[PDB]
């Protein structure tokens, strides 16, 4: 039923030279991010900071969509313009986070699972009425923990169950099984684990009859572990990540937007840039949170007189990644 | 952390000549029961009924556990002593339904899945503090619908997830993948579907490292469909059901407490009785709702003068199924 | 060790404007072919007929590989030089059928499974010594039987086992889970069963660490059932087939060479040509047996005087399908 | 024609109280090594004479219910001319046959094996049935030092379950042997975990394949520490761990469980089995030994015809000891 709509949303978000701005922090997380610049965590300050982001001048050139938190999806500018309505003209599609976060998985050794399927069909339905057109759900696997068979299983199984519920409510599911950076593992181990979790996630989605034309992928890049002494330059990170994707994603999938996951901003930019010297079977873009935002918070410093310079910092980094999306950096 | 208590609780519930009184009706559903006897669905009427059940004078000889609704777990008698404190003085284990019900499963043709995992760890911890010691979670499969691959998968997967979450919270999980009566299927088709869903549920439970010595099962018996041509008496249903169990339940599982699911009060007792003519590798007993308490509602009729006769009817139907648990049922 | 050469071979076989000629008939099956044109099934008439195919003068222009039977891989021309050397001179890669055929699967109601894993590692190692560079293994699923869970499972499980064995022996595996035409099923049901069996096959192949850059696919096209009323033009088989391939095959797979399987010598060309109107993420071509061989059989009639006209009949229908690989066919 | 009733009868005959299986299915190469150990030439006649010695031991049938034969021995006769199958029929011993084709490196694993044999297995078992065989054997393995890997464990479970359905359809009761190897330093807990997983997997695939559990036999390794583990395990602990594993994974429909020795002394093999039979079990827990029954026979025979009766006495002494251990009455 939503088939035409889902394919349309996915194509808009998977546009050339455009990526996603992730802004779906919890009220508490946005609070910890606001006190880094000494700003009190009120609903007005969160609303003001979110308005600052969505009204940045030329965002729509480099940002095709924005992942909002539930509170922000209903908020408006001080002018009175609904936030989703401001995004619509910069041709930025409104998305929202729908998972309920990570919880200890029983009978593992410190591994996590992502909850949120209870009531998810109703919640996604209301988010669709409110203007949201794609969803986001993040689950993780830990190489230092294996991952175990059952932890990798629930990450992939939960995602495929979520992808079907999201599409049936009119929301393009973003499928994020994040292979975490934790550990000393080399790039070959992360390639192995990425190939396994994607093969497993895609198998369950096929089982659930998810329409691949109407989904987007948010993977981590194939990189060595955070504590691995053997590092990897942008050329290697590009070669290892592209072969992984070519081995696991069918061409029916329109877009693939990487997470930063603890890289630089420049590393996140060079690595993406090194992947777009050639054509790709799908749109290989970006979907960053801190990588696009940390420049803005410390430039803004809560002072309304620094708003324009902060919104300018947002565009400098959003354009730098759009330059990378086309290899023009 | 709770391993030995789970084993101790499972052995008290799956004890000789005892079974479970399923009392976990919704506020809405318990209202339907009360309307069937012309009693208005108020909180005091529901509380009065639940007090009538758990305060029946001799229930501890035949009932080993009672599945409570979340509201009932915290209620007390009119005299002011707690239900769970009533049950323990009769060596009845308080249990709690912890699932959040059935919901259409996306991209199937009318099939449902059972939700409730979100926050389940915290709810079971609170139910444990309140004195509950076992839990219940009901998922279903429909033979008219197949069931489909992904529907049976989620029935087994969700139950195995729930079983691990409950054991880590200290609640013995009752595992209920009910194969529904609906359809025209014969008893061979029901046995085939039962064997598949139990093989899938036990594989996932093994994967999740569930401790089989601390679980209880609540299957449907192996019967022909509700709308099936040929029918099966107590001896054939006992034969088909025991075959299913012998082929799929490992001996470490201490107890198997069946649901009635749409048979008469008498049929439920006779089927259970026919399964206990010879010893079994596990305790084969009952977990009955509409069977055990149907006669209590009609004897009560909401009238305080009928309280004692309604409790006597409960003990009589409880004593029948306890006799059936030992293959000693005398229907005279 | 064979990683680099497997990638080269898969690219050579997946060249553009080229497909594979399947000539892997058993001695008994090929004898059935010669009896239909009144020819006696001896080893020399089989060798003579296979020489007629391998020695067609232009062949190596529309044909990149040829699937051989185990006997033909070792026999030479009348001159005395090995058939495998003719193929290399024509830039055609020698292939080899490596399965041991279909057998009833236990506890199914009439479903089959494909034998061959026993000794396969040693069998492929010697075929590589004999100059073969790719392999073929055909398993089936039957919509009229479901297919059942365990029947589809073994089809995908065996193919993924074989693919890993063939690669470690140096042969590019051709992966052929054939969804049979049998039954009255429509195109949507064939679409559903095709998507399932390929999801299962690729999952197992991923578990087995099969290198997707060095494999080839031989699927059945997405069509209604042989006994189904609603037909399908080249336009809609093309869009049903390509959407299923795009929903299941990862871009790393170099080539997809289809089987004709009882369509028509005409229809096989129209369908393939319709799938090459636009660029594809992989080389979508043809792997045909009778659609290239049958008019060769009936023109040769076993008489040596018609060798030239029968070899010409081979090339004429080869180019018809090669032009279909380019979307440029009359 | 359907063998369901004969399969059940065979399985119950082979899994009979006080009896176990003599495994004597060594290949010509392997039995040659055995004959060399006592310094005897590996001729076809010496293999036939050693096999005659074992099968013809007087009264062996009181302790041995079945004998796994190699393909060659299944068709051989005594020197006087009586077929070995007829000797075993007079001895009340069921003939069985090894049907797998040995271990082979599994592709893309780091040094792991799989067991081949499915090709032609249906015809082979059909011919073995006509020759008198009534049960079959298939040995697959998993390495703990290698994990085992997911695909190595999968093929072991998957091939066994496929072989079990083929065998039953041909009239042979399948002995299901996924051996967890002794290799490594792993402790008994790691063995337990790997045993539990491979049996959960093997039983799932078999349930999928509609294998009839009433007509199969199991041949597991015991649950013991690895060969190089520094923490050991006496008979009581081996029994506790092994029976827990079986209770948690083997459905009661399975009639018999016949352990391999796989690297234990004769005495510890007997004491381990004896410790598992101090109380009743839901299935017959017995033995399926090769070297633990044969090594003293070869060492006593020495190839010399004058030592035949002393070698047969040696076989009977060991078979009786394990038959006693099966009843728990070895020490007493
Ligand atoms: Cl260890």
């Amino acid at each position: 039923k939503y088939d035409e709509e889902l394919i349309k949303t996915a194509g808009t978000v998977a546009s050339k030279g455009r990526g996603i701005l992730a802004m779906d922090e919890s009220n508490a997380t946005c609070g910890k991010r606001l006190d880094s610049i000494g700003v009190e965590n009120t609903e007005e300050n969160r609303r003001a900071y979110r308005e600052l982001l969505v009204t940045a001048p030329g965002l729509g050139q480099y940002i095709s969509g924005a992942i909002l938190f539930e509170e922000t999806l209903y908020q408006s500018t001080a002018s009175g313009k609904k936030f989703v309505d401001v995004m619509k003209e910069q041709n930025i599609v409104p998305g929202i986070k729908v998972d309920k976060g990570l919880v200890p998985l029983s009978n593992t050794n410190g591994e996590s699972w992502c909850m949120g399927l209870d009531g998810l069909d109703k919640r996604c339905a209301e988010y669709y009425k409110a203007g949201a057109r794609f969803a986001k759900w993040r689950s993780v696997v830990s190489i230092p923990h294996g991952p175990s068979i059952i932890a990798a299983r629930d990450c992939a199984y939960g995602l495929a169950r979520y992808a079907a519920i999201a599409q049936n409510a009119g929301l393009v599911p973003i499928v994020e099984p994040e292979v975490l950076l934790d550990g000393e593992h080399d790039i070959d181990r992360c390639l192995e684990v990425q190939e396994a979790i994607w093969a497993e996630t895609f198998k369950y989605m096929a089982d659930n009859k998810v329409m691949f034309e109407g989904i987007l992928l948010k993977p981590a890049m194939v990189t060595p572990g955070a504590d691995c002494k053997n590092k990897a330059g942008p050329a290697k990170v590009a070669e290892y990540t592209l072969k992984m994707l070519r081995r696991r994603v069918p061409p029916a999938v329109p877009g693939i937007m990487f997470l930063s996951g603890g890289q630089s901003e420049l590393e996140s930019t060079l690595n993406l840039n090194a992947m777009n010297q050639s054509p790709n079977p799908w749109h290989v873009s970006f979907s960053y949170a801190r990588a696009l935002q940390n420049t803005v918070l410390k430039t803004w410093q809560g002072k309304p007189e620094n708003v324009q310079a902060a919104q300018a910092a947002l565009l400098k980094r959003a354009k730098a990644n759009s330059d990378a999306q086309q290899g023009k950096y």
